[PDB]
């Protein structure tokens, strides 16, 4: 067994931040949809903001962080949460991501849906792609849930904007439950919120029961 996955520590936050610079951001596609291409600095602080709650992992081969996931618990305040902060940060990068996680985020209102008091919601997952057949992003993903559930947490959430994510987490026994297309996905003056590049078209939530 060649690789340690741990509980990310607050004295490491810069290191998982260069990781996700480096492996999760560059081809993240509402990063990569959303102009300028490096996100901002509320962006990166509210990934790292999770990282007090216990929920974020990363795995480590020789000394280095090769996979990371970020996740931190919510509940039914989230959709008003997020609408208020895309409100807050509208004409910025950070905005229109948060345009577009607002209107997913109300769109699945998973709580409610789910008739459950929380969910944990993983909001990054990155691999290097260089290290093949560790299984990184499903071992992180096991990870998180079984963080959920020492938490009593019932339920995961996670927003694939990729299709390596909707593939990873689909063979992890996930339900997809809301579908939303970048295309179809508007701001008050009719602007297409995200434009990402080839292949990526919509984003994906999917859903398991703890």
């Amino acid at each position: 067994d060649d690789i340690v996955v741990r509980q990310v520590d607050v004295g490491e936050t810069e290191q998982l931040m260069t990781f996700l610079l480096a492996h999760y951001y560059p081809e993240e596609p509402l990063t990569a949809g959303t102009h300028p291409p490096e996100p901002e600095a509320a962006d990166k602080e509210f990934l790292l903001s999770n990282v007090p709650f216990g929920t974020c992992f990363v795995a480590l081969h020789e000394g280095r962080i090769v996979a990371a996931v970020v996740a931190g618990p919510k509940d039914s305040h989230e959709p008003e949460h997020m609408a208020e902060e895309a409100r807050k940060y509208a004409g910025g990068k950070w905005g229109s991501i948060l345009h577009l996680l607002s209107a997913v985020e109300t769109a699945t209102d998973v709580c409610r849906r789910f008739s459950v008091p929380s969910c944990l919601h993983v909001h990054a997952l990155g691999v290097d792609p260089q290290l093949r057949g560790r299984n990184l992003g499903g071992r992180l993903m096991e990870t998180v849930a079984q963080r959920g559930r020492d938490l009593g947490h019932q339920l995961v959430s996670v927003d694939c904007t990729s299709v390596y994510a909707a593939r990873l987490v689909q063979r992890l026994g996930y339900q997809l439950i809301n579908t939303l297309r970048y295309v179809d996905h508007l701001d008050a003056s009719g602007q297409q919120v995200i434009r990402p590049p080839p292949p990526h078209e919509s984003v994906q939530t999917f859903v398991l029961h703890l």
